[PDB]
């Protein structure tokens, strides 16, 4: 591999969180189900996406932040774990024994989970990255609404940020 | 330009927040809509407004503070970003990839956003300021009321303050 | 004037808050109305009242503390400002551009506002104090109850305390 | 009272003289008469006037400068004294035994008289200032024109400036 | 912008005053009228004019000197202020509250007024300078001739000099 090419962190991007995706959390979800399966790719942050268009190859982790738009009178948690590569993702993947964080439905402050680059190589090529970690937001205790009515489908907004070790390795035609 | 003319910060004004405007947040708002579009002008703080009557020309940023008058059983967030000048403001302006802050509906403490003076020049003339930043309070996750009733139109009060770099440059007839 | 005569602060009184008055906050209040207009007098703390019976003349500020007995599912704020003497108090007194504090309806911790002695003289005589500041608790965003029912008239309890600069000047017949 | 709120003198205003009033000096004036009776108020300098609109209460003196638009072939002087408050102003007020300055009719350079804040209190309220000094420009030796003709009514222009101790004490609605 | 290109002041030009314009002062002028409205341009000093032919772009102020050719038996003053750009120049422009200097009709020594470069940019282009200050010589107390006769139209000669901060930025075809 080559030298790092996104050094000098203080550059707005990689120091601030930007929107990645939004997923809905339902009351009728079974408490072991899987929502928001995402893969370690540079197509999560848009500035990271356009510099991955610029560069050939990337390395380093990505910092994920979850903001829940739910009322204070809600219950149930979400479990977020960084699944190792090589482990099959699907039904029966029990998430709660991985190193995980707990995200409340009535959480005022956003919960941040660091997703490192668990890779056998130095870098992931842009055309074919190879073995990459997977971030899984499995439910930990289902949503409970003690009211009854139309409000049963609150949603969580995922915010993303490159970490301190994220950097591109080789430049190419943008 | 000339020297700064509102040095020695500790002067009550510019160290305390004062009311600027109030806007309403509705349940039926689409979650990408725009509320409270404001422009970087000295006609936001009243003491700043009367010294802009006193002086000719101004420079430096302004500190914005938002206080949400909503119940603890509300959901949904607000996104506040400082839009650069030169960028058109309207429908389709996607705010969530700008450097932004997240304001909860059930936030106990007020959320403060610093709006810097992004200017090509040294100062903005009072008659014609030129290129100025724009503060946009776009919605991030719509309001959800799990009750049903007359309460669907809570409102947010904007408080304003000159920053540490705000200062007037030239004096004129007040 | 004479020397200070309530030095050595650590004396229980002036270091602890004691009850002064209680006022009600209604849902149907207009959001610019005025509740709890109080005047800078020693007849706010009872120990201060009986030493004002003891002494002739007083100086120094008073520390005001507000405890709101409201539910966590309430909205709306209260604005507390120390109005300067010489300024007329009534309808149309816009409070939000004075140096103020914001008190939530669902505030867990009491909000404390320091009310200084803004006086032209050294001391205020007990018989006629002269120009004194006025503490005004104007509403900032009206009360919103998303339930509907009998609960619309929550109340706030004012607690008072002499400040660090409060002291009596001359002794007389108690 | 409160802290000073117009510290850091070097601010153009209070370091430069600005026009206040103009009064005429006639040949036929009796040599003990009184022209230009002014009172110690912030409505003498316009920047001081608009910050007195901004603030509530003021303290400190004001620096007065007189520029006489008279020929070099004129005679007679003007006497400028700062009359203490409590002293009645009218006919019979003999000015020449107060601490005074002498202003010539043919004076090339402007004559500056410092008018201090002779006050019993800490500050003067904006609505009612109380006891204030009075600047009286009494004549010392009447105008003599050795020519004879239409030129007998030369005029003096008063210029004003806040002094080093002038400062506002409390802020209010501008 | 580029580096300064008229450094090393001691070069005769910019250290000595040279003639710019001459204007007449009449007895029948109203005492608020405007004479000699000039604009901040390099076409005021002739050496500055030919190096502005040499160079492309300029910055820095200009030092203005006024020599009045009037008798010692004349009265009335002239007021010279540097009007900020953005302020409209015409009838009703009250000059006496700008930072100004007072020029006597019988002044032996010339009165010098420094006219700084109040600009939003780094430099003024030669083809289009943009926002520039304006020097206005408004009358302060009208001319009075106590004689009566043909002498009522004395004139003032303006002398100009580049200041210490005046310098050109970019060279072009002279």
């Amino acid at each position: 591999g080559g030298p790092p090419q996104q050094v000098d962190q203080q550059e707005t991007w990689r120091t601030n969180f930007y929107y990645n995706d939004v997923f809905t959390w339902s009351v009728a979800d079974a408490p072991g189900s899987i929502l928001y399966t995402v893969q370690h790719s540079p197509q999560n942050n848009p500035f990271t996406a356009v510099l991955s268009q610029m560069y050939a190859g990337w390395a380093g982790g990505m910092q994920f932040r979850f903001a829940v738009a739910g009322s204070g009178a809600f219950g149930g948690r979400v479990a977020a774990a960084v699944i190792p590569p090589g482990i099959e993702i699907g039904p029966g993947l029990e998430v709660r024994q991985f190193p995980h964080v707990v995200i409340d439905a009535r959480s005022l402050e956003p919960v941040t989970n660091t997703m490192p680059d668990l890779r056998p190589n130095m870098y992931h090529p842009t055309g074919d990255p190879g073995l990459v970690p997977t971030l899984v937001l499995a439910v930990y205790n289902a949503l409970i609404n003690p009211f009854g009515g139309s409000t049963s489908a609150i949603q969580v907004t995922v915010e993303t940020r490159p970490s301190e070790d994220f950097e591109f390795v080789m430049i190419r035609a943008p």
